[PDB]
């Protein structure tokens, strides 16, 4: 049998990352409903950023909270303003982190995340559903242990999806940003 993706989502998600994947769809016109695919995407990153995090969340937030966090961060500190919304700030190594979590390619998706934010000082960390990782000058923030606890998080929404016959079309369904 193939399930559906948004019944998946709601029972295998925490209700506060639902939530927060939810209104960061409606904000941009997006049906949770319809792009589904998308809405699982969406929570997936969301749970990454929230394991990941020393650190300030920056995703999940409104984005006049997300914006006025991180000009308060900017200048409390003197760290450079980023172009596009970050997803953490990183007090140990003062840099805001941008985090990707990827069905495809991780050298990919790295790319064109570096593409997209132009920045020498936002550092980039890539999750796959495969277990590989990517991250700007091969450093990789987190000991191996808090690492290996994402990527085996990733490893039961792929099986979880799996069972209900969701990853097939999941895996298949990532476009370029
Ligand atoms: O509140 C959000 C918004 C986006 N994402 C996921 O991250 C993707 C890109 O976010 P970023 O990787 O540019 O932060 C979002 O489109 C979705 O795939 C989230 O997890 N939470
Ligand atoms: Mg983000």
């Amino acid at each position: 049998p193939l399930g559906s993706m948004e019944d998946f989502v709601r029972q295998c998600f925490n209700p506060m990352i639902v939530e927060l994947a939810e209104k960061a769809m409606k904000e941009y016109g997006e049906d949770p409903k319809i792009e589904t695919n998308k809405f699982a995407a969406i929570c997936t990153h969301l749970e990454v950023c929230f394991m990941y995090s020393r650190f300030e969340i920056i995703e999940g937030r409104d984005r006049t909270m997300a914006w006025t966090v991180v000009n308060s961060i900017c200048n409390t500190t003197g760290v450079e303003k980023p172009k596009f919304l970050p997803d953490l700030y990183d007090y140990k190594e003062n840099r805001f982190i941008e985090i990707g979590v990827t069905r495809r390619e991780v050298h990919t998706y790295y790319l064109e995340k570096a593409n997209k934010i132009k920045s020498e000082k936002t550092h980039i960390h890539i999750f796959s559903f495969t277990g590989e990782e990517m991250a700007t000058k091969a450093d990789y923030t987190l000991d191996e242990e808090s690492r290996a606890r994402i990527k085996t998080r990733l490893f039961t929404i792929r099986q979880e999806m799996a069972s209900r016959g969701l990853w097939d079309s999941f895996r298949q369904s990532e476009r370029g940003e």
